[PDB]
């Protein structure tokens, strides 16, 4: 019990001496070792985040979008190919360990998906590791994200079982209760610093999955390490997100709930709730302001590319009351900013 | 300096997965109360006029657990309620007895009533009432399964063992509905406590119990994981059916009453307070929601029995925004679920 | 530069001792100075909204002392401390301010038996109070005095060469007080307890625990501190006995408590203290009750017949923002006054 | 990689020293460069809801200086500085940008005999602020040039070189500020003061504490950690010399405040790090200052410090946690009468 560990919202970046200006920086990014992003978000697998109207949004911006899998197989594949008749776009699907499993795997593969999402509660499993090594042995060529994890340990063991890059986050979510009701999870931030340093070692990237809510949030998780931030509620309330809308005191919201939350999942043991949060619009407005958050941090840092912002990042804790102090304060917020709230 | 060591309860801490190679529906929750009780699952409901008596007792051995009835009631009426369970088919059963004038009388009354085991609990079990109270009851009772609390430190549990206790309760203060550190000063964090006494009692070879400040199924899990042999709660169960009091029917909602032994309303300087909770319905719900909390973290932990999972649990220290990044967050919550209030 | 960490009572929890001795057992007499025995180490606050002699005289038959505020003339406070100290042979003391007037008033309260000053002032470690105590104690050699407030073992070791009896902690602690937010000033109230009765013991000086005592717990924390006494102004503020008359707001009945400091209490003004109203909590002997069982309790758990064994025996532990709230009670509609909690 | 807490004022306080002094007796000079010595250390913020010419000429009559902001053309604030050295010579400052016609605009301001000019950016530690200060004081040598906002000891010795007369530190304190959480870049404003305090008294260029004050007390933090004066908008902007009317919203009265980084004061393509609200109105700057300077002699005479350097000079911090933030103000009381300096 002697070890603190940090989340986002614990730690603070350091500005560098720039020569750099935000528009001059560049946020291409390695998603796998085949697979590179314009930019270095993605969606969430989850029955209120992506389906294939999200993901070819996701895909146009230059990220990528992870076809969920509470559907049939049929389905899933029919929405993977509709993203890939879009254009070029890529596409991710996600996948679990179950008896369908290499059945859903074929339907995704044939319909041309460019990366599956081997993702369960727990990465760091006897399951996951013979996924993996049962995915690769009928599809070497092919890319496996292999998660959820938040040790270095169980980098190494999906590493070695074959994943071409792995998902780290055990209980961050927005939505999600592992935490409470298990007790069992790492804060996020120590996670990817965690996770990543061993990824790097390796010579495979880790994605941060889970917790960020403002960009500051995701020039974190990159300057720790991570090569791509997957995010769930931040993009659930854009108008591709699936989501029954709900009104309440004049605004529109957006269903959004836990894929272990009961009436996803539909005697359940629930790792989730079901809630909604504010309509945000169209993806592409929310992107631009990410991406301009994530620029400008890196200006601030004095990084023309990721990699020299992970490898020149100071970080700082501050105290709950750096917290308060970093947020506004002490001010009656009047105008909406598309940035905060 | 004299303020050097910073103790945590379970909100401060956080359990890393570990490898796995099993799931939550193979673990075994069995457990020894003392050497000779053994539980099926390792959660007993708490001494308490609000909670246990033979309507909640029985239910809890029916679970595989057990109820301590409580002793704010004659003598004779105790030994009938532990006699009803007795006669209910074989479940176990336990009583509670104070240092009293009356005391031998009272294990006398419930012994003869065939209970199973006595906990002889006071405000402060590390005591020269408790002690000699152990050694008068085994003098007359070698047989008779003793647990002796509250305590909170290590050299508390070798008095207590060095004095005939088959078991110890640790928890001095972290009750929900407890006034202890506030009037009187004094306490510690219960999950450090729980883990110095858990540590000089398996050395010793002794049981401990982690009674109070218990919350959601993955507080229990870390209480375990400290080392307890089981968990005691009084606020996780005080809204069931089986506890003892009608329900209220307060704005719409049940709520039934639940009170502190210390508070004026039990005792007729006080050490608790009075209040309503909210109905749970029946106790077998909640029972289903912890023990699933449980197998889940244990799976995560990769631990088959509960000493495996004390063995290889690693703890990690989050701070207050660790915390709000474990709770769901950013989320407006629109469905209740079973195991998160 | 900075570094250390100062910690405030509610940062920390009592590890519970063995306990031979039960709670109606241990003993509660402290020496407030060297001359002054107290029956309970409890003390009324020298504010205009606390302590007058219906206070004083309260407060000592209980067993402890009331302070009388200086917010008013010579004649007066003169009177009132005679209100006290003939009503049956009681301990009074009364507050003494670095004025022009000073020799005056201690003059007076003197001639009127006061039995002990107290030179309080919003920064003791000052060269005005050193030479106020010392000034005091050359005309009364046999006068008590305590000085404050301070909150350093630099300033106990100062002002006990100045000749106090007994220094008085606190800047910044008072629930009424603003000093630490408009100067940037002050130290939590159990470091700087635990520091200036370090000093003052091995000086053989007491110290006063003054200010941020809100609950029983609070008060056996500052006496395992190695504190002598502790000063109440917000406890005792909402009782018959405190100044003031009762003004009832929504069927509920309330006192005005005020910071001496406050621009209430000082009628330019930059203030240091504020103005306001706590709930009515009836007669002093029943809230006096309530705190010693508390002190009574605590010390059970510690196995400490008497202060000084408390003090000596007290392990402290630091409590996270978690630790508190489990510490406080938690998730639970509470439907009933408790006598001793909020 | 993640060892360093850094601190901020609401982390620590100022212990109390032995004291010889009075608060009456304490002297709150200052010299904001080696050529302008202010009478107290407080300055307004370069902000179009917090300085124009009246604040500014308000602020010099107190003994501070304001800087008239640059949210105008630069005719008009080079016609706002002189409204303000027409009356009677007070001090005055102008904030620069970046731009491209950043010489036209010292030029206008210079000629209108402004004292001081603030190269203030978002990132001073850059590229273009290095070169801007190289740039200006070649031109007007003599000229006293502010640059910032940074938060480092690195980027105090980088501007000394480039030859800033003095440097503003604050990266996201600002109350109105979204930098730390949009950007995720920032250093807690007391910790900062600290640093760059302890290089810019080596190299011998003063710093400024720019950002996130809200009480008295904190003031005094801030040059105990060093600061020759402090910077504020919030504290003034709900004064009545600030730019814009007073609002009336359900009976009680308000300004607005808002971000010069926040999208009312740009003006889709915008990526906004402020806020725009409304904040308390407070009356004149007058009564202000007054629970101001009143606050930091009560502090330097509980630290018994004449001057502020006998203050940086003896001043020791201790660390408070939640807890003793929560004992620090006021606690357990309905205020029921408004004090003039806590809320
Ligand atoms: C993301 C997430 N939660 O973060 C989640 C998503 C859907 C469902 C669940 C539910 C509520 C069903 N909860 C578990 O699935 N809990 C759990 C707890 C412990 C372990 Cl060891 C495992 C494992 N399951 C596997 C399987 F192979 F089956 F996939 C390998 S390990 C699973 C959780
Ligand atoms: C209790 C308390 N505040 O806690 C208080 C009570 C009444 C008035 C004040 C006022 C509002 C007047 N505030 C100060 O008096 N502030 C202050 C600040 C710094 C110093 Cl150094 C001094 C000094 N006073 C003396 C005296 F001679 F008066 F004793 C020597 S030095 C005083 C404060
Ligand atoms: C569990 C608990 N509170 O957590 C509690 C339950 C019921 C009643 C009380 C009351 C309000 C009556 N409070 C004390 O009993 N307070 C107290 C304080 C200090 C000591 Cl040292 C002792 C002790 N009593 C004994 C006994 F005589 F019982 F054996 C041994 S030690 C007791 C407390
Ligand atoms: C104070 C402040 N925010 O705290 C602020 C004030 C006005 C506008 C902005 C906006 C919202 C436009 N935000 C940035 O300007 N953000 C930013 C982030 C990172 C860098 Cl590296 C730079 C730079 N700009 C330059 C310049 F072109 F001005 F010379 C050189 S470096 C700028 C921010
Ligand atoms: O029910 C759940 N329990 C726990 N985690 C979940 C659940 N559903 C989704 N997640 C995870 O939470 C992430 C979304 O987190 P968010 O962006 O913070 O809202 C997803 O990428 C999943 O990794
Ligand atoms: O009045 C009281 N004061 C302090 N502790 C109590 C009181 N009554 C019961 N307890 C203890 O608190 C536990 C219940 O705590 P809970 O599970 O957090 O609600 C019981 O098992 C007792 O160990
Ligand atoms: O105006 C004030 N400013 C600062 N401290 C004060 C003021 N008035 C009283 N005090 C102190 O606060 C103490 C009362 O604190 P309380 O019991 O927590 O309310 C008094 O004994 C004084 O030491
Ligand atoms: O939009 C903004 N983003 C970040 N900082 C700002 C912005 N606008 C003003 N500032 C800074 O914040 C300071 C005001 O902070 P305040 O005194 O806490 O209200 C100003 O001196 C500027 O340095
Ligand atoms: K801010
Ligand atoms: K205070």
């Amino acid at each position: 019990i002697l070890k603190t560990a940090y989340t986002f919202d614990d730690v603070l970046l350091v500005p560098n001496k720039s020569e750099v200006l935000p528009n001059e920086v560049s946020l291409k990014t390695q998603l796998t070792k085949k697979i590179q992003l314009n930019i270095p978000l993605m969606s969430a697998s989850m029955d209120t985040v992506t389906e294939s109207k999200m993901a070819i949004a996701m895909a146009r911006e230059g990220g990528i979008g992870i076809i969920h899998k509470n559907m049939t197989i049929e389905d899933q594949a029919r929405e993977v190919d509709r993203v890939k008749r879009s254009g070029g776009l890529l596409c991710g699907a996600s996948i679990g360990v179950t008896n369908d499993m290499m059945e859903r795997v074929d339907a995704v593969v044939k319909a041309k998906v460019d990366v599956i999402v081997l993702d369960t509660a727990h990465g760091h499993s006897k399951g996951v590791i013979e996924g993996v090594k049962r995915i690769k042995a009928k599809y070497p060529e092919l890319q496996v994200i292999a998660g959820n994890i938040a040790t270095p340990e169980a980098v190494r063991d999906l590493a070695e079982a074959g994943a071409d890059c792995v998902k780290v986050g055990i209980g961050p979510g927005s939505i999600c209760t592992t935490r409470i009701v298990a007790g069992v999870g790492v804060p996020q931030l120590t996670a990817v610093m965690d996770c990543a340093e061993e990824g790097k070692k390796l010579g495979i990237p880790v994605i941060a999955d889970g917790g960020l809510k403002y960009s500051g949030d995701i020039v974190k998780a990159l300057a720790a390490g991570a090569c791509a931030a997957m995010m769930g509620s931040i993009f659930a309330g854009c108008e591709e997100a699936p989501g029954a809308i709900e009104i309440y005191q004049g605004r529109s919201y957006k269903v959004y709930r836990g894929m272990g939350s009961l009436g996803a999942m539909a005697k359940f043991v629930p790792e989730g709730v079901e809630g909604r949060i504010a309509y945000k619009g169209h993806l592409a407005d929310t992107i631009y302001q990410l991406i301009g958050g994530i620029k400008s941090g890196m200006g601030y840092l004095g990084a023309p590319t990721l990699e020299n912002l992970y490898e020149n990042a100071n970080f700082v804790v501050q105290t709950s009351a750096g917290f308060r102090e970093s947020h506004p304060h002490d001010i009656n917020i009047t105008k909406e900013a598309p940035n905060y709230s």
